[PDB]
């Protein structure tokens, strides 16, 4: 099992107490490590979070809800999968990481099984949004990979709407 999933430049959205923030997951980790400290955890390090919340998607009902984030994790990884969207945006995640696609309806699919032509799923203005994949490949990454752990539902919604799953 793994507790890290996302490249360091993955943008996140969250609220601390009531105050919204958008920044990269490495920027978030640095901010809260300074504030809260780091705990050795698994094969890397974790920063505990107090009063931090995200938006999350229930894929069965389509309901968007608010739920807490428990901690941010990081560990170094050699190789990631880069899923590039026709927009030029790229999702860079570990190869087994579940990615939300629309195939036979909404389905979580391991990143390395995502194909050009698949549609990655996000939600915006309450509605599902579909983004065609332009290319996939393994990349040499060799750096910190992160997760923002969401215990209730195991996903958080990024600023661009993509529904990002926690590491497994």
């Amino acid at each position: 099992s793994q507790h890290m999933a996302f490249a360091r430049d993955t943008e996140v959205y969250y609220e601390n107490d009531t105050v919204p923030h958008m920044e990269s997951i490495e920027e978030m980790y640095s901010k809260y490590a300074s504030m809260n400290g780091e705990l050795p955890f698994d094969n890397g390090y974790a920063v505990p979070l107090d009063n931090v919340f995200v938006y999350t998607l229930d894929i069965a009902s389509g309901e968007i809800k608010k739920t807490r984030a428990s901690y941010i994790y990081r560990e170094k990884v050699e190789k990631l999968i880069e899923i590039k969207l026709s927009s030029g945006y790229s999702l860079k995640v570990t190869p087994s990481h579940p990615v939300l696609l629309f195939r036979d309806g909404l389905q979580w699919v391991p990143a390395a099984e995502v194909k050009p032509g698949d549609v990655v799923v996000g939600v915006r203005n309450g509605e599902l949004e579909f983004h065609e994949v332009s290319s996939v490949r393994i990349i040499d990454y060799n750096n910190w990979v992160y997760d923002l752990v969401i215990p209730e539902t195991h996903n958080f919604i990024a600023p661009n709407g993509l529904v990002l799953h926690n590491a497994q």
